[PDB]
């Protein structure tokens, strides 16, 4: 129904959840995407100064779990009960904890690069026993229907993927629930179409 | 209605903004509190081995933030609009990425004493200017009524003038918020009968 115009830099990043959850409901939006060396133009007129946002009707929305929890809103995908809603959310809220850790704006590439291993090698397989032991034998990580905490989980693994490869081969669980998130065709058509990128 | 059992720390930290939900409700739970010695017991019986967690009719609920705004639904607190619940939403959201950035667990106590520095006199300033002229003149964050967006600012800043005292010296605006977030009845009384803690 209304028009959207989403504006955050030429990469999955932290606006890709809002553009799965575009994809799935199936609502147009102008995607947006500016290089870096247009930034310094930019970052001044935005309200925090901070990518993304997302522009309705002439009102500039931020933070992107914020816009996708409101995107989500009386929607199968935030959970149907209230319980599961804050399931849901515990989810985005543990995997984003840990997406977070990465410095991803280290100058120094040395220790970056140094840190990047240690997150991957001592942290990681924290994360990824209790969540796949959240995830037990459901289908999705709620129970037998999708929500935007499959996307995220597809979303999060994909970067930490290219950043370690073998990342999640002792997780086919894991690897199954993302398969299955990359089945949906909604998302396929997304995922093909959309801009190859490395973030 | 039903029972709720809060579990964390004994400090305000990641559950005070459960405690002023709760009290603002008027909703009755067993406020437990351990202590660091006790931690390594419970840690391994936790969902994601963190806390705060809420225990409702025998059922675990983690990640505070997903707990907060599970409380909040169907309430004035979380914004009377789906737009204003969004903006709710991203405020919190805007606090909750700055308190993140502090080494809390920083072992080095030298560089964490350096970094705190670092926060509390380079990049506070512009988090401060930003919350500021969002705020505006309007009686709250949102507008005129209470959310819990302005639950968070008192609970946020309470902490930071333990770091820097002076901090918001230049912001009587933001300074008006929290002190009247802390004239409400129910925060009042809280905020007395609450354990005097460091953070
Ligand atoms: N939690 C916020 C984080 C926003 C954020 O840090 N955005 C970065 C890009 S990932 C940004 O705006 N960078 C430009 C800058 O801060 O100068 C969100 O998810 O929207
Ligand atoms: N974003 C999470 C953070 C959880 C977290 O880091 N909790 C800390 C206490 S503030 C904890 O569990 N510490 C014990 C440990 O990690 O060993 C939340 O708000 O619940």
């Amino acid at each position: 129904m209304p028009n959207y115009k989403l504006l955050y830099f030429n990469m999955r990043g932290r606006a890709e959840i809002i553009r799965y959850i575009f994809a799935y409901l199936d609502i147009k939006y102008e995607d947006h995407r500016i290089e870096q060396a247009d930034w310094p133009k930019i970052k001044p007129t935005l309200p925090f100064g901070k990518i993304p946002v997302l522009e309705v009707e002439g009102l500039t929305l931020h933070q992107s779990l914020a816009i996708a929890r409101y995107l989500t809103k009386n929607t199968d995908l935030a959970g149907k009960t209230e319980l599961e809603q804050c399931q849901v959310d515990a989810v985005v809220d543990t995997l984003d904890d840990f997406m977070s850790l990465f410095p991803w704006a280290e100058e120094n590439q040395d220790l970056k690069e140094r840190t990047f291993n240690d997150l991957l090698t001592r942290q990681a397989p924290h994360l990824l026993k209790d969540l796949d032991t959240y995830l037990g034998d459901k289908e999705w990580f709620i129970g037998n229907y999708v929500t935007w905490a499959d996307f995220y989980w597809d979303i999060c693994s994909t970067t930490l993927l290219v950043l370690k490869p073998d990342l999640l081969g002792i997780y086919p669980r894991l690897v199954s629930l993302r398969n299955k998130v990359q089945a949906i065709p909604a998302i396929s058509a997304w995922i093909l179409k959309r801009p190859q990128t490395k973030l």
